[PDB]
């Protein structure tokens, strides 16, 4: 069931060259 | 112990409807 991405569902880690360089339409806990 | 609702003994979750919905004396989380 696809919801948003909010702070309710992620937590902050450390950089890992795994993940995903998002550069736009990025979720609230990633801006500002 | 009663104490203030703060980021150390709160934790952030998804709506439910069983939650009360407070309007007045807000916790500093739901703040702002
Ligand atoms: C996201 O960006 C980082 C850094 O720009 C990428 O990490 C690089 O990955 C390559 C391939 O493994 C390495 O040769 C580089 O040394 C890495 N750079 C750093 C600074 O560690 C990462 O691959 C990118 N991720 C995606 C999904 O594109
Ligand atoms: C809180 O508000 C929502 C939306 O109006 C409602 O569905 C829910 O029953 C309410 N809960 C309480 C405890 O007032």
């Amino acid at each position: 069931n696809p919801e948003p991405i909010t702070m309710a569902n992620a937590r902050y880690v450390s950089q890992d060259v795994k993940f995903e360089n998002l550069t736009n339409q990025l979720p609230p806990p990633l801006l500002n």
